[PDB]
């Protein structure tokens, strides 16, 4: 099935401005492109690529391509220094697996510090200040801060902040030997959280519905979330701002960031069609603008179209902290790490493990990580 | 509703189960239907939640945990009287939370199985087995080879002074605690290890070659279980089955294997099926019925046991098990399995000295094959 490019990408991404781009590149190829967007993509992908189907380019979050890399279902692209010269270099970090190079990156996404700018004009510039303020604001019947507690993505910023890591990265490899979620900047960051709770500026019990409703509600001054979170608060007319998270210790928080990706399937026999569509056609400043005038990538890969966008201080604050985090690792370990973490911070959060018991847990998980 | 569907699996005596059942239906009017569907038990808990599955399903013990945890056995109602006809170590085989959850039928363990003709009286003492193998090295044969690649028959060596899965106590597994690193566990793997380093054995031995070999008569002794007899059987080898060696002086500890019989959550025939499993299969008449179909190896009922240990293979296996732990009923131990069974193989290859292997299985990092998908 040589000569045409079928390419995967999920629903909630502007595909038709994708397929246009696809039409421009039939336009001048004659070759033809079609973009779906199945249901379940990144499941499907593996079960019909490793019998040598599937389509030519798939479009997903760069953490879940170290697993097909594992697999060899993705090619080695090979775009050249120019070309790489495009994007930023941190992007490309998010894109190697054994010192290969597997797909393009696209977007990139981080949490934000969001805040009610007729609540809070001026919001902190660090969390040690939040305190003082909770009860500037309890004064005014109105909270601080809330955010997401019950999962790790939204405390990790905190707890990598004076140090905290979960795998070390060197080299472009993580060593899975050298885990850092239990060293005196984990265990610092967590403990600032624990005290948060213990002294009522946040709820242990708080999660991602009731802390989106308090903030669209206007009750809270603040709270943590990332671009998917916009579209929410826009239909509540919240008079809202992005901004850098607060430092810690001095400090910046350090978000886990997701790199939008494409990556070329190893059994394509239309690969060399895949890298002139990707380089010359979607990764230009037209390109991106057709897919996102349809629905928004939020911060992109792409040097000269991310000036353009970052216009829109909340686009610019999403780069700013994702170039101040770190990147998603892409290693399958990540999925029992993150198992282990979320039961470190829900028990070290209610009281029933200290800080230094829980993340030494989290740390040495044994078997805790397999369920059921 | 006003019937018995029961599912076994193929390799049991599912006619002479089927016979029990008719039993039944002669005085109670109700029909027994006996079914061996392919991988029962993957079917099992997909369909206990579209209401159906059969009233009783027959398996091995260790994945009744599983089933028990999902809510889709019921509560076995057994009076005191009726719990004494069955070995009190087979009830702990079938206890989940406390609570009992299905009857012991059968009970198996790896027994060690010797050569008569080379091998007239079988070791006491793993310790015995180099000064044996160099006696019949010099005859052109081996004191002894097993299956070294699967960790579930190098287990009762490891376990023997004091090695344990997860620990035990009242009456649940905790997983945070893992006894395979302990001084015990170290001891026992360092005289597998040895005997590997010395020639004594060969760290490549898997199950076909051990078999082979025990079978065309060029090694005296294996370690087997009952699966194995019938093969045996075949190839006119004059064995015996028997206890295990002695390890530091004492017993090798191996896995025991439990089949149970369930009775399904979501069976509006649950009263039909406790008079039936109690009153007609768990009888002298019942099991011996099963057995002459397909033979149930040692059972759980005492008064049926005490006739089929007459047979000195069937003697050694209840010995053996009676000396041996329940396997584990948690999802957990498949994990534990793959960590030791690399850390058996890394020992045995000097990969990693014997302290290291088992710090890692015992308590696995993010760098353990447990971890990994590849
Ligand atoms: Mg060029």
């Amino acid at each position: 099935e040589e000569g045409k490019l079928v390419i995967w990408i999920n629903g909630d991404k502007g595909y038709n401005g994708l397929a246009e781009v696809g039409k421009k590149f039939e336009k001048d190829t004659g070759i033809k492109v079609t973009v779906e967007h199945p249901d379940k993509l990144e499941e499907k992908f593996p079960q019909v690529a490793a019998t040598g189907d599937g389509p030519d380019i798939i479009f997903w979050a760069h953490d879940r391509f170290g697993g097909y890399a594992q697999s060899g279902l993705l090619a080695e692209i090979t775009p050249d220094k120019a070309f790489q010269d495009k994007l930023y270099p941190f992007t490309w970090d998010a894109v190697r697996y054994n010192g290969k190079l597997i797909a393009y990156p696209i977007a990139v996404e981080a949490l934000s510090l969001i805040y009610n700018k007729d609540l809070l004009p001026n919001p902190p510039k660090t969390w040690e200040e939040i305190p003082a303020l909770d009860r500037e604001l309890k004064a005014k019947g109105k909270s601080a801060l809330m955010f997401n507690l019950q999962e790790p993505y939204f405390t990790w910023p905190l707890i990598a902040a004076d140090g905290g890591y979960a795998f070390k990265y060197e080299n472009g490899k993580y060593d899975i030997k050298d885990v850092g979620v239990d060293n005196a900047g984990a265990k610092a960051g967590l403990t600032f959280l624990v005290d948060l709770i213990k002294n009522k500026h946040m709820n242990a019990d708080t999660d991602y519905s009731i802390a989106e409703a308090a903030f669209n509600k206007g009750e809270t001054a603040m709270t943590i979330n990332g671009p998917w979170a916009w579209s929410n608060i826009d239909t509540s007319k919240v008079n809202y701002g992005v901004t850098v998270l607060p430092t810690f210790k001095g400090q910046p928080s350090k978000p886990f960031v997701g790199v939008l990706s494409a990556g070329i399937n190893a059994a394509s026999p239309n690969k060399e069609l895949a890298k002139e569509f990707l380089e010359n056609y979607l990764l230009t400043d037209e390109g991106l603008e057709a897919v996102n005038k349809d629905k928004p990538l939020g911060a992109v890969a792409l040097k000269s179209y991310e000036e353009e966008l970052a216009k829109d201080p909340r686009i610019a604050a999403t780069m700013e902290n994702a170039q101040k985090g770190e990147i998603m690792p892409n290693i399958p370990q990540m999925s029992a790490f993150w198992y282990a973490v979320r039961t470190a911070v829900i028990n070290a959060a209610s009281g029933r493990q200290t800080v230094d018991e829980a993340l030494k847990d989290a740390a040495d998980p044994g078997y805790d990580s397999i369920i059921y």
